[PDB]
């Protein structure tokens, strides 16, 4: 536990988890389900805000910089594998843009 | 805009770290389309962003918040995974200056000045 990652729980995962852009994220992408049979070629670290979410809940993270990459990684893997013109993307971007604006306000020394 | 804290960090910490980074060389100036033969560049990216623009808006006072530049960041990186393929090295390239950026934003000051 530290000031930063309770911030990242309370604030950040609370404000995005139950956003209405945030339901193809809540889960690891299914490429069966989902149809991607190329997905995992291209995407080699999968992220989901339900694993980022069990790892606050289990202070699985040692650094706020940790969990933040997380983000970063979901975010990032959407733009590389989704089409420019993919609804997805616009998704990625709005929820990400939260994330940006949650970060810029989190707590400056990571205290234990 | 108005100059905070934030903004100084964002430009005197974050800003110099990104610049010097070896990987920094296509990020330093816009992207000029023409000239690297990109003819469907500015009909995939509408927005295009880089970290001089980004500079030279710190510099003239364009900011009202350190969120707005961090925005302007974000463009950058997101306008590179959107256009390029999967496997170039500009990808890699984006992903540690976009680490690097995330890693400097948890040590900016708290509260906006
Ligand atoms: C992160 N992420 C999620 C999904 C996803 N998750 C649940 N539904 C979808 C989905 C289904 C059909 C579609 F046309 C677009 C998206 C797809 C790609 C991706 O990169
Ligand atoms: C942001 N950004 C920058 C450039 C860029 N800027 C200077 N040189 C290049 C470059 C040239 C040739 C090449 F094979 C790869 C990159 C290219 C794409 C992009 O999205």
């Amino acid at each position: 536990v530290t000031n930063q990652l309770q911030y990242l729980h309370k604030v950040v995962m609370k404000a995005l988890w139950k956003h209405q852009f945030a339901w193809p994220f809540r889960q690891p992408v299914d490429a069966v389900k989902l149809g991607l049979p190329d997905y995992h070629k291209i995407i080699k670290q999968p992220m989901d805000m339900g694993t980022i979410k069990r790892r606050l809940e289990n202070n699985y993270y040692w650094a706020a910089s940790e969990c933040m990459q997380d983000f970063n990684t979901m975010f990032t893997n959407c733009y590389i594998y989704n089409k420019p013109t993919d609804d997805i993307v616009l998704m990625a971007q709005t929820l990400e843009k939260i994330f940006l604006q949650k970060v810029a306000s989190m707590p400056q020394e990571e205290q234990e």
